[PDB]
């Protein structure tokens, strides 16, 4: 239903760079490109979106993950992202994050952080 | 590094099954299958892991995200979970979640649930 | 030093309203009125805040808590929101939020809501 | 109706102490110790309660926080804990936490750690 809605080009207010396909099952193939960290250039992303949302004006929910390697970098860490697809002139995901960090048993507790970005098509 | 590590069938504490392979180059494919909510039988997961993480002892990360939908229920929602394998005779994958449900836009507040997940071999 | 920055009025996204008194110690109280959920009037709150914080440019950690009873209702709910205060002309504290609600044990998954909050003083 | 339940001397998973007085009007007081982190000795919470909880079995939904300023240091930080209050022979407080520590704009994506901790009387 909204396959052709979140396929594209999405940016946050970070100005990272979401590059995704939605897929008619329900996938999500693509790469991202983070404007911070400890980053650069593109990375794999893949994940799943609800492809039947309810059709009373809730939004579709959505989620995908980042392995923070590929031939430039390893940051030893993922980013999953869970949120929504808002459709409409001004089409919006809203998301919020979990980053977690390979660290030590000792150092666990201190392993993940958690935030939230909005991504446009503009 | 860690493929035949996390490849394989892991359980949580609530008694959710989750079935994963992981490829060379990163990527974690599988089913899930969860012990509570509005969910029945399995689902389509995807993620990604590190696939050359730290070999100073630290744990690989990883995380994964399942849309809340197959061929016997569509619970309009997403689950993503990041987290970290440890290796050992006791192996675990450490997870937090992140569950979105579908929403309308007054609310959205109300839109995201947060958990954490541990899985074992046993 | 931010404790006449972030005594006053605080108005957020959904237009709630916090009240809040920091004290030369460290100590937030106040109040909070929601305008959503299970909610109505004011209800108290308290919290705690960096008393001296760096002066780098630096944010001013801070956090507080609202149970959310007071007279008129009792939602069986706690939010807890951790965030910064960040002074100048547009002051704003940028905040995440855990909501608990309370659950039977067989219900503890599905406990908590987490989201964001940005309150400024307009 | 938990006020005597929570009063007391609890400890989490990390070996941390939390020290609290639960007031009748729904406070909460005490101190922390920290057994990790950029932390040494004990440091004052504050929080709130449900001090009339639902009678069907559900715990008692609280919250509180500490920021990390004390005479011997200060981290620039602050934790706020939601969780509940379950009571019985095994009393426990099962809490999710976010940790916000004072950055720049530039680093505020970076700024929030989540976790979680479960507290025992033993």
């Amino acid at each position: 239903r909204d396959e052709a809605g979140i396929t594209g080009t999405w940016y946050n207010q970070l100005g990272s760079t979401f590059i995704v396909t939605a897929g008619a099952d329900g996938a999500l193939t693509g790469t991202y490109e983070s404007a911070v960290g400890n980053a650069e250039s593109r990375y794999v992303l893949t994940g799943r979106y609800d492809s039947a949302p309810a059709t009373d004006g809730s939004g579709t929910a959505l989620g995908w993950t980042v392995a923070w390697k590929n031939n430039y970098r390893n940051a030893h860490s993922a980013t999953t992202w869970s949120g929504q697809y808002v459709g409409g002139a001004q089409a919006r995901i809203n998301t919020q994050w979990l980053l977690t960090f390979g660290t030590t048993e000792a150092n666990a507790w201190a392993s993940t952080l958690v935030g939230h970005d909005t991504f446009t098509k503009v």
